[PDB]
């Protein structure tokens, strides 16, 4: 199979098309990728009879910053007989992967797409047994298994194929579903809490995402992001010019410091984690970031960097190479993911993590 869809925010499709095409053409893969304004998906085409497989087993789908979701598929079905679409998805699948571990019945982030989505759900279980049925789905779910995708791009028409639960993302649509906590001061705490789901692996939270750890929040006010530190139980200095809400001050787990966030240093505590979410250009919070990072102010960060106009996928990958040449030119030693996250909008969100044995 040769085709490889990916989803992404609509309008994005350029940047999501550019980056596949260049990180799968680094390792050889080549092919193309066709874009539609404003779908909320790409196809990468391998000229490769069976490049499909291979992208998506040996790119790993982290470093991917565009892309919320992949998966291979085969054919597009396109004349789905209302009388009976199980039976080609089942042909198509049959023989493609056997006793895959889960089903996904997806649809792309659209407003023309929402109707198609509640098909979808209404779909899933019938074609669930059909495909338990033909052996294209193990009798029991098992996280270790592929997952089985079912893409729905208009009504009657839809790919088939699968993902590997170690490369892909483990949420529906690549969306991790969130509720937005009367109690936080900012909608913006849906990104940060976005961003530990997306980054940090489940079980690895209660070790790397620790009760009693410290934290600073640079540009914090009024504190979405400091509240996500604090649900954590995390100690917090919060750094701000403006005032924090008061109602994170009364867990009696924060400390506002009243500075300029660019200007702050940290004395005193072992700090693990520092966050920022500010209205900047990204060159400058990308060169606050590595200076955090050099100076060994903090163990794993995460913080957003502002989209330009136009050039986007170049202009992030800039700032991500000014900070790697920061690391390598001190000689630390680090992993950088990025992601446009859900609820990020022009922007990127980027976790960084000082590898320290």
């Amino acid at each position: 199979m040769n085709k490889v869809v990916l989803l992404c925010r609509p309008g994005f499709e350029k940047e999501c098309a550019a980056e596949i095409t260049d990180k799968a053409g680094q390792r050889e893969i080549f092919g193309f990728a066709r874009v539609k304004e404003n779908a909320g998906y790409v196809i990468y085409e391998c000229y490769q009879p069976d490049d499909g497989d291979k992208l998506i087993r040996e790119l790993p789908f982290s470093s991917l910053i565009f892309a919320r979701q992949w998966f291979v598929v085969g054919e597009l079905l396109q004349h789905l007989p209302p009388e009976d679409r199980i039976t080609p998805i089942v042909g198509m699948l049959q023989g493609v992967v056997e006793k895959g571990g889960e089903l996904r019945v997806e649809v792309a982030d659209t407003n023309e797409s929402k109707e198609l989505l509640k098909f979808c759900r209404k779909f899933t279980v019938p074609l669930r047994a059909a495909l338990r049925d033909a052996g294209v789905l193990a009798n029991y779910e098992t996280p270790k298994r592929p997952v089985v995708h079912v893409f729905f791009i208009a009504p009657g028409c839809c790919y088939t194929g699968y993902s590997y639960s170690n490369n892909n993302s483990p949420f529906y649509m690549g969306i991790p579903r969130l509720k937005f906590p009367a109690d936080a001061p900012s909608r913006s705490t849906l990104k940060l809490e976005e961003a530990f789901h997306v980054f940090i692996p489940a079980d690895e939270w209660d070790e790397r995402l620790a009760n009693g750890m410290w934290a600073v929040d640079l540009g914090a006010c009024p504190g979405g992001w400091t509240y996500q530190l604090v649900k954590r139980n995390m100690w917090v200095y919060s750094v701000d010019n403006g005032p924090m809400a008061q109602s994170l001050m009364d867990t009696g787990q924060v400390t506002w410091l009243r500075e300029d966030g660019f200007k702050f240093r940290p004395t005193r505590s072992n700090i693990s984690w520092m966050v920022c979410d500010m209205v900047e250009k990204p060159a400058k919070v990308a060169a606050l970031m590595a200076q955090w990072l050099v100076n060994g102010w903090c163990r794993e960060t995460i913080f957003n960097l502002k989209l330009p106009m136009k050039k986007r996928y170049e202009e992030v990958s800039h700032n991500l190479a000014y900070i790697q040449a920061q690391l390598d030119e001190h000689g630390i030693n680090a992993q950088i993911q990025a992601r446009q996250l859900y609820h990020d909008r022009e922007e990127v969100t980027v976790h960084v993590r000082r590898i320290w044995a």
